[PDB]
């Protein structure tokens, strides 16, 4: 029953007269930290402060909420990702003078790693977010291109995706495959795969390797 | 603080406030709350607190304090619900109850009153859309009253004595999000070119079914 | 011909490069089609134009008579001028996207802004309505080969212009551009000019009423 579309309306709803870039810039750096104070922490309901707000949100990190009852308009760590990540492609997508802003601050240390920056996209880089996949229409199917390569450079599990195979996409069709011209998916695809991502590295030991 | 939404806007704040309460209410809580607002806002009045929390029918919600008269100017939160939104948010649930299937009309018609709509003697007769117009805060979603919210505000103001002071709020208003709205479309989009009902609907407010003793008139 | 375009451009940045700022990339991209008249009608092989500030050579073919001459390859005309000039500033704004927001102001393309495009919709298709953006598909895109395609599709135009569009190579192997990946980007950037309308833009929102949008 859950739209997630209207939960985003739901959540600028609330926070959203709060919201500015440097608190976009606090949580994508402290999530992993959020997540594992969630998962120590034992209150189903858990106030998180991301300078300044502020927020309300589900725990289902702690072993015994990893599979309870999610209210459709309740911010969990994850929903709350995803729409910090489609608020921030909003001031981008109108005032430009906010997206070189936006640059300057805030960074998505899961597009950092794998190598993105802005310098590819606030698409292609916001999408690397967990939670964009709620909006696929919104950052061009990145979410769910940028999951495939893992599956393929990486080894994720094809099982870890089914939950973005079903986020659906605009009105009538249920995303899938065809239903939205594949072309559009296949594009954010080929895109991807121009930034490659891998460590190092620069110098040779001639002691061995 | 001063002029004159900055944010805004209230489709927003409408389906988070279901997001909060949603789960919850029924023609019930509408029934009692409509008819409570009145004394409602006279607590509000009354108590020394910034915002408290109510209970009408069962919830239970946590509204602003806009009516004690040192709280009057200051600023008001978008997720903030006053009561005049309270009361703005509450009629368009009913009228998207509605307008959604029939069935569920029928519940709203045994159980909800509208005060402000029955000094004027309107009744579900008249179409859900005109009644729950009537409603204080109506005129936040003008298309979901169908331009009554501002025609009854543009109506008293003339076949009444009220201000054009409460008309500054009626307009800066959207109607979906829209570009020349003061009256100003094509074909004076319902405006007035569609309702003539507001006139059509007397004075009323008489009271009793005659009654016709000795008075003058009627 | 002889020349690949992307030595011509190389060799234009030494010339002007240096002097190079959006603000004179505004003079020219206001004064694009109304320096057509300067060249046709002064009877001079080569004039030197000023663009607030520099400051270039144009080489005449707007002439009547200069149709018959072959354009040698470091030359720049008017065309070549304003295509090269679309690189530079996208060029320009690949880099550092603090640099890109300076482009919204200072900068206005006349082309993209009656069909309905503006930078909103990305300055890959807004610069990509300059006349010979083509020459640098690779770096816009595909938009200059897409609008050509769209102009000539719902609209009408000769299918004969499009003839100069589909030759430039997107890098090798070659003409095409044709296929590959997948068949090359375009569609994504054709139906993308699709999702913005025709509607030309002017006028101020507005009733109408007795007649017409």
């Amino acid at each position: 029953t859950f739209n997630p579309e209207v939960g985003y309306v739901a959540f600028i709803g609330k926070y959203g007269q709060q919201l500015n870039f440097g608190v976009a810039r606090v949580f994508f750096l402290n999530q992993k930290k959020a997540k594992m104070v969630l998962h120590k922490t034992a209150q189903p309901s858990v106030d998180l402060t991301f300078g300044g707000v502020k927020f309300t949100v589900v725990n289902n990190h702690f072993p015994q909420y990893v599979s309870n009852p999610v209210p459709d308009n309740a911010i969990t760590l994850h929903r709350m990702s995803g729409y910090l990540a489609r608020w921030i492609a909003d001031t981008c997508k109108a005032s430009v003078l906010k997206l070189a802003e936006a640059s300057a601050q805030i960074v998505m240390p899961l597009a950092e790693v794998k190598g993105c920056t802005w310098a590819d996209g606030y698409t292609m880089y916001l999408g690397f977010a967990p939670g964009a996949e709620m909006f696929l229409d919104a950052f061009d199917f990145y979410p769910l291109v940028i999951e495939m390569h893992r599956v393929l450079k990486d080894n994720m599990d094809v099982n870890f995706m089914k939950k973005v195979l079903r986020q659906r996409y605009g009105t009538m069709t249920a995303e899938e495959w065809m239903t939205q011209k594949i072309t559009e998916i296949k594009a954010a695809f080929n895109s991807v795969g121009q930034l490659a991502w891998a460590k190092s590295g620069f110098s040779p030991a001639a002691r061995t390797f």
